[PDB]
């Protein structure tokens, strides 16, 4: 009986632990369909051809590696703005916001979490969609939050019930915060459709509720970023102060380099003063100042011209190949004969599809077939290649039979 | 009237913002001796030879940035336990340690700090010594820790207050938590002597305290890294089982990509794995997994012989400098004609020196020639080179005079 004697064992991450039993598998065939990280049509990781660029540039400069401010790269910074506000933006233009280097999506999300816990004096709650990513519980609830919940998806009808969400959050207390995803909501695949977007809009504008939007996906859900940003824009533009966090971890295949930010809208620019004030107040006592490698590289492709064009090239790629990928999948269920309706797979946008495969199926995937997926049915198409499309198709088949 | 027309306007970082006010200056003969940033000669940032080949190595391999495990890489985790605890080191052995790649020292601390909230059932204060590094405060306090003290410094004498210390060090409440600064205290650059330590050791093990020793600077007290390691290693030797954090910033020269562990000494292997997957699990609502480069590098450096090696010699390199220049500052103010005592200047060790100045002078300093230091009189002589010794010198000399 020492100091530790009493700490439990705790259980691995829904998500990030799929990985850890994945690495473990002796299977040849194995396939990690778990987390949803970017696989080029080989199977393997694929690190953008700009990234590479971004490397080589950095290299070549003889950079030194001195702290960045707390805030983060200023470039860096003004960019991830600038990219999911647009150029155009009365917001930006106006510089009515502030945006911090965060580390990653998790690092913004929970610097958020931890601004509002102490700032945002209307209220504890924050309403999480039904279902959302695991991590968006534990995130608010270790910063001090409350959470609650409204309806989102129809698991019957395999699509967002509507009728459910806008009963929900048309009754959502004034003054709470909402948690949205901008765009290729996770796990389920199904974003909203403009015209209900519009309708979400007036109704948090209407409640005065704090939006507070998860972009992690900018350019997964249609393959286009300013597209996959509309939204998001639209809020801003009907007068809603949104707060956002963002992830380049993705689109960007940056996964382990940790780049993303946090944005806070304000009414002008003095109080986005005030506000950044605070928010490296905040960060100071919890990292200090951010990881500069993501950032940099980040900065380089989002302010060059060239790179930036070609980045948008590698993400439509990316996006394409997905798609091609959810086609197939159906087209080899039909082949292997499958009785059950596959269109949701093909139906759902962004890196995944939420399969519906009920866990006894799930546990038989990785046990027979070494086909690691989250135990919610949800997969991650975007790690699924040519060669191994049929074998994926063959083993749900056989699993669904 | 929005959502932060109540925030207030917060000041600037007491250590960080002097580099933000510095960048202002356009004074060509300023000198920013506020955070501890290794200088080389010429005054200019440095990147370690052993830095750039370990950075050439990982470019030629064309490796991957796929998300890291969340306790970080492995082969650094165990390196950085290996590098404090020694090679021979029973504790590492017997894998009786969980280590944790950690944002950086900063990062590292707060890990322990949120890890202590939780699981620290006997106590919530953590006894700081007097002075100690201002960030230390908000680490503990944001957290959810109480701040007590215990004397160190005694400015009459320009060393260690052992009576005090010890006296307050016999009183604080067994199963309470002391923060202990492994080497080169922050800021008075005076450490106990190796016989003091021992006296230490012996109280705060039959006062049953939680001993958190801060390992920012190993290598940098005496320009060997075992030797600074000693009390860290008396400790745990003497059956003292501690938590620490670790930098790498200064000692490989990592400022910006943020490289540190969390390691914490448990009694078996079995509870080191219970304490890892509550790590974990703290972890993953706060940042997910950590930045890859910084620890990619490290990683490198120290499980690759020739590159260690390098590294040894690097860091005494440093270690020399740095003394050159207390040695030469001094000179330069007896060449002035200064009539104070500036011994202290060349008894203190590691990145600084705690000059004593007031406040007006500090202020004068700033403000006729552009040096910019913390406000406590705690210059970085890490920053000094050859070129501005001379001006240093004179400066100090006219605002002493
Ligand atoms: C909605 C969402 N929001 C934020 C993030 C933050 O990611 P990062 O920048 O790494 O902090 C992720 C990653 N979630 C995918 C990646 C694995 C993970 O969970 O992490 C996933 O759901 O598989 C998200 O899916
Ligand atoms: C005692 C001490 N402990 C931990 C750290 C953590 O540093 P990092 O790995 O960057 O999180 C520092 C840096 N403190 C010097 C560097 C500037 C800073 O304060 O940060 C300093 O005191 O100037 C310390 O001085």
């Amino acid at each position: 009986s020492s100091w530790w004697s009493h700490v439990e064992m705790g259980p691995p991450d829904p998500i990030l632990g799929v990985t850890e039993a994945f690495k473990r598998d002796t299977n040849s065939k194995k396939m990690n369909l778990g987390v949803g990280a970017y696989r080029d049509d080989n199977g393997k990781p694929y690190v953008l051809n700009c990234v590479r660029k971004a490397e080589a540039m950095i290299a070549a400069k003889k950079m030194d590696k001195e702290y960045l401010p707390i805030a983060g790269l200023a470039d860096f910074t003004r960019a991830s703005a600038e990219l999911a506000l647009g150029e155009n933006s009365e917001a930006f233009k106006s510089g009515r916001y502030v945006t911090v280097q965060g580390i990653s999506g998790t690092g913004s999300l929970r610097v958020g979490a931890n601004f509002l816990q102490r700032f945002f004096k209307f209220s504890r709650d924050v309403y999480l969609p039904k279902p959302s990513w695991g991590n968006h519980t534990p995130i608010f609830r270790d910063a001090g939050l409350q959470l609650q919940a409204y309806r989102y998806y129809d698991p019957k009808t395999c699509s967002l019930d509507f009728t459910g969400a806008m009963e929900d959050i048309s009754k959502i207390p004034e003054k709470s915060i909402i948690l949205l995803h901008a765009c290729a909501h996770n796990p389920t695949g199904v974003d909203p459709r403009q015209e209900q977007w519009k309708e979400l809009a007036s109704v948090v504008k209407k409640r005065n509720l704090l939006a507070y939007f998860d972009m992690a996906y900018q350019g997964f859900a249609s393959g286009d970023i300013n597209r996959d940003a509309w939204a998001l824009r639209h809020f801003i533009e009907q007068g809603i102060d949104v707060v956002l966090s963002q992830s380049y971890a993705h689109n960007m295949g940056l996964y382990g380099e940790r780049a993303g930010a946090f944005t806070v809208i304000c009414r002008d620019a003095e109080e986005a003063k005030r506000v950044e004030s605070q928010l490296k107040i905040l960060i100071r006592p919890m990292y200090s100042n951010p990881p500069m490698n993501g950032a940099r590289i980040a900065s380089l492709i989002l302010n060059t011209p060239e790179l930036r064009k070609e980045w948008l090239v590698e993400v439509k790629g990316m996006a394409d190949r997905i798609i091609s990928m959810r086609t197939q999948l159906v087209s080899n269920l039909k082949k292997e004969g499958s009785s059950h309706n596959w269109q949701h797979i093909t139906d759902q946008i962004g890196m995944f599809c939420f399969t519906g495969l009920k866990p006894e199926q799930v546990e038989r995937l990785t046990k027979e077939f070494s086909i690691y997926m989250t135990k919610d049915g949800r997969i991650s198409v975007a790690g699924v290649a040519s060669s191994n499309v049929g074998y994926l198709a063959h083993a749900i088949h056989q699993v669904t039979k």
